[PDB]
DNA sequence: GCATCCGTGAGTCGAGGGTAATAAGCAGGGATTCGCCCGGGTGTCAACTCTTTTTTT
């Protein structure tokens, strides 16, 4: 996207996705096998 | 006649409950679609006349 805009006479924080990460970050908390429901059923199972 | 490489298989019933990311712009002309309104066919009622089964004479 760097090449469309003109670089002399402007600044940051225009020339950067809002969200080109943040969704990658998101998806892997919420679908992931590693990641996985809480068993909260006891204080043994929190621990184990 | 053998050596190398590409398809099928994997039990069965039950739980658990929804998901998620990129992102030009404006000018011409038609097809589409929502508001109002006249309207003619469908209902809902005042209100004028034959028949007759007794109930009265």
């Amino acid at each position: 996207r760097m090449s469309s805009v003109d670089i002399d006479t402007v600044m940051p924080h225009d020339l950067i996705n809002a969200k080109p990460a943040a969704a990658a970050v998101r998806e892997f908390f919420g679908s992931s096998q590693l990641s996985q429901f809480m068993d909260q059923t006891n204080p043994l199972s929190e621990i184990t």
